[PDB]
């Protein structure tokens, strides 16, 4: 008897890496939602957790994260900077208190060393390296409503280009509410960093570690959405999603926003997880 197996692994959620070659391990399949998101968060539409099974809900500051493996949640630094034991939920379209009673227990929070720590969050101008990892106590059981997202490769076909389409999803501010009750999502293109800089508001810092995204239709993520995955189609498989970006910060809700360029952190991510 192996974990997550019969030897069939429990497919479509797990896969084998098969009195025996070895003389067997069933491990999660990142990136493949059961029902893909259907377009009709600002400028978004209704999303089912099904569409975004990696989506994680942080409660204490209202934020999001992405499940990347059974022990690790990935989020923005700023989201855990001053919440070292965050309350995270998974598996749910509604974040209504009723529906809030699957929860993930944090074991350790790992902030990126290049994040600038602040005692008082208000008026941070510098969101460089807005990336942090959260190790869970118990492994997450995958299914229709809970599965990881893929990470980027360091290969160049992972370099994003202006116009690349991605997904944002969260329970943040909408045109109707300050915090959504049900999951919301939008499709939006990667934009040149000047677009972000041109929204008039010590100056905000823009680094190469930050994706700008947004455009004509004024789709955007906002407060409440932060730490969630900007989900991009795997360069070689259109049905598999990886986290190109993390919802970091933005000059003005409904304009253009800034997302942690995950690719630049893949080595660190990998190393943190191995060494822990
Ligand atoms: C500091 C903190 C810690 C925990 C939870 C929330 C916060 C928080 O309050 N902030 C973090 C997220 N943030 C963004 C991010 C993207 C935006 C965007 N893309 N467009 N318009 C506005 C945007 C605003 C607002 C400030």
């Amino acid at each position: 008897s192996i974990e997550n197996g019969k030897y069939t692994c429990e497919e479509p959620y797990y896969y084998m890496e098969g009195v025996n070659v070895l003389g067997p391990k069933c491990v999660p399949v990142c990136g493949v939602p059961r029902e893909p998101f259907e377009e009709k968060i600002i400028g978004g539409s209704d999303a089912d957790i099904k569409n975004f099974p990696w989506q994680v809900f942080f409660d204490n500051p209202w934020a999001g994260g992405a499940l990347i493996n059974e022990y690790w949640v990935l989020t923005a630094a700023h989201v855990v900077e001053g919440n070292r034991e965050p309350t995270m939920y998974v598996g749910s379209t509604s974040v209504q208190t009723s529906r809030l009673a699957k929860m993930l227990t944090p074991e350790h929070v790992f902030i990126h060393p290049g994040w600038k720590l602040l005692a008082v969050p208000e008026g941070r101008t510098n969101f460089d390296n807005d990336i942090a990892l959260v190790r869970l106590k118990d492994p997450v059981k995958m299914g229709p409503t809970v599965s990881p997202i893929c990470l980027p490769g360091t290969s160049s076909d992972y370099n994003l280009m202006d116009g690349d389409l991605g997904l944002i999803s969260g329970w943040g501010r909408t045109e109707k509410r300050d915090r959504a009750v049900r999951l919301k999502a939008a499709r939006l293109p990667v934009a040149p960093l000047r677009k972000c800089k041109e929204v008039k508001v010590e100056a905000y810092v823009f680094t190469p570690n930050m994706i700008c995204a947004g455009g004509e239709k004024g789709m955007d993520s906002c407060k409440g959405d932060s730490g969630g995955a900007f989900a991009v189609q795997d360069p070689n498989d259109k049905t598999k999603f990886y986290a190109a970006g993390l919802v970091s910060w933005g000059p003005q809700c409904g304009t253009y926003g800034l997302y942690t360029r995950v690719k630049n952190y893949v080595d660190w991510i990998m190393k943190t997880m191995q060494e822990n």
